[PDB]
């Protein structure tokens, strides 16, 4: 099976704005995660064809990745900083749903999540 289409990253019919918190999420939170040694499996959508994960999209129905998150932040897709935070937590959660405890991939997610939460705890008002 092919992969599914990637999540939406721009919508004409969705209102759009810029916030202080949305800047921190891009300029601080995404940047820091993006440069982490274990960030690479999360920088684009799960390619089940390339990675030979034939059931990935049978089990995961709400895919998300940092690649999408970046695009969404750059095209002003988000209205609320809460929407963006939900996207990160979806990404992490999918990992933990699909994979077993201790698989390499889970350890790489858990390392990034630790860092995510550290940065989210210093989000501005
Ligand atoms: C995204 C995503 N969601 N589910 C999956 C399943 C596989 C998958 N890939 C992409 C990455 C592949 C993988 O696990 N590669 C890891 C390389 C091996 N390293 C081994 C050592 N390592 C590591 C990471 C965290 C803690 C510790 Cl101690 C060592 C870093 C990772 C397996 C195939 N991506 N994925």
């Amino acid at each position: 099976s092919m992969n599914p289409p990637p999540p939406e990253t721009s919508n004409p019919n969705k209102p759009k704005r810029q916030t202080n918190q949305l800047q921190y999420l891009l300029r601080v939170v995404l940047k820091t995660l993006w440069k982490h040694q274990f960030a690479w499996p999360f920088q684009q959508p799960v390619d089940a064809v390339k990675l030979n994960l034939p059931d990935y999209y049978k089990i995961i129905k709400t895919p998300m990745d940092m690649g999408t998150i970046k695009k969404r932040l750059e095209n002003n897709y988000y209205w609320n900083a809460q929407e963006c935070i939900q996207d990160f937590n979806t990404m992490f959660t999918n990992c933990y749903i699909y994979n077993k405890p201790g698989d390499d991939i889970v350890l790489m997610a858990e390392a990034l999540e630790k860092l995510f939460l550290q940065k989210i705890n210093e989000l501005p008002t």
